[PDB]
């Protein structure tokens, strides 16, 4: 009910691309091939309701640090992304908040924590209880998904939505 | 049918009120009672679609930016009126939009920029051209109005709804 600015953020290779991409086209990505700058757009009815979902979809490796800000002045909602087979992705996603936060000047802005790559859980370096307790602590939703699963990612998708309608 | 949030804003006394009550109910109110804070339910054809309008009234002397602030966040679409017989009511009006972009956070907010009491224009004090031009830096639609006209009032709110099914 409105354009709806997402900006998915995370380290290289936590799957950003990998979860926009399976939004958009209902496709997996299984090659790896880092990020410059994309953007996508899809229509998404959350809860009937009609909204333009403009993502995205910024570089993890080496990211693009200074512009990050850039990035994050014209985001409405943000989607952090850490890799739970990866403790380190975890670690550089806890700053994250601060710096949007800081970029945006007030408390409450829309951002859901995603813990990606559920189905490799058996190598899990990083437990829900613990992507749930830093979600706690910013107040914001924590999710787990796999990029390989539409439903995952739509439900992710239609969060940040709900999140951005209510602020 | 859909439902537009519909917020009309403006300095004490420029007709708000009477802009909506003749859109709801077809009625000229002469007498001057200064709002509060009102909300009326009207739904409308427009281009043959059924639209249905929440339009919250607000009031205009004694300004108090937390509460415009409170008034702008739940809406979706803004009428903002001045008197053309009122040069202030004219320069109270140009710091209003950047207020409402401030608060709701996306930039394509649906806007119409209102002169209204056209049949007192024996004694205008703001020109069109000077309306017109204020609409065309905001990049929204101009109209000029007067409460005593069901054609121009119905005009005003069938083309809010026009702007809202564009952002
Ligand atoms: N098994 C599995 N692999 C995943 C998943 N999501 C991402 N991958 C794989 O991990 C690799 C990196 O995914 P990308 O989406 O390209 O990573 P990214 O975060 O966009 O990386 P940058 O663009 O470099 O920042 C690819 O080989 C993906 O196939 C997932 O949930 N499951
Ligand atoms: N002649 C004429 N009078 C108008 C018109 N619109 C409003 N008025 C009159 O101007 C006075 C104020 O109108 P309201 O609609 O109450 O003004 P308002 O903007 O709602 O004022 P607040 O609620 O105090 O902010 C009343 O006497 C109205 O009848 C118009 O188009 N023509
Ligand atoms: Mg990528
Ligand atoms: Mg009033």
């Amino acid at each position: 009910m409105r354009e709806y600015k997402v900006v998915v953020l995370g380290s290289g290779g936590v799957g950003k691309s990998a979860l926009t991409v399976q939004f958009v086209t209902g496709t997996f990505i299984e090659k790896y091939d880092p990020t410059i700058e994309d953007f996508y757009r899809k229509e998404i009815e959350v809860d009937s309701s009609p909204s333009v979902l403009e993502i995205l979809d910024t570089a993890g490796t080496e990211q693009f640090a200074s512009m990050r800000d850039l990035y994050i002045k014209n985001g409405q909602g943000f989607i952090l992304v850490y890799s739970l087979v990866n403790q380190q992705s975890f670690q550089d996603i806890k700053p994250m908040r601060d710096q949007i936060i800081r970029v945006k000047r007030y408390e409450k802005v829309p951002v859901i924590l995603v813990g990606n790559k559920v189905d490799l859980e058996s190598e899990r370096e990083v437990s829900s209880s613990e992507g749930r307790a830093l979600a706690e602590e910013w107040g914001c939703p924590f999710m787990e998904t796999s990029a390989k699963s539409k439903t995952m990612v739509d439900e992710l998708f239609a969060e940040i939505v709900r999140q951005m309608n209510y602020a």
